[PDB]
């Protein structure tokens, strides 16, 4: 008899292999509270979770379909099963 609980979950994509993402990691918590962050630079994936899901939905829509000098993010929403498969190498 166990409960399940829907937690938010916002993955960043599209980054460089060339990323150091301090500032990168900086930025999106002061869009949103960070509870836990793991930026990869080299397969240019960063996955972070909000502590609500409203916070986390407004998140995305500013992150996607976002351009900087010289490079562009992309946001998308995982489903809970593909952000295990991303904990898991």
């Amino acid at each position: 008899g166990a409960m399940a609980w829907g937690s938010s979950w916002l993955l960043l994509k599209n980054l460089t292999a060339q990323i150091d993402g301090p500032t990168l990691r900086t930025l999106c918590m002061q869009h949103g509270p960070l509870v836990s962050f793991h930026p990869y630079l080299n397969q240019g994936i960063a996955l972070c979770k909000y502590t609500t899901r409203e916070e986390a939905n407004k998140a995305q829509m500013a992150l996607n379909n976002c351009v900087l000098a010289n490079t562009t993010i992309f946001a998308e929403s995982p489903s809970e099963n593909e952000v295990q498969s991303i904990m898991q190498h």
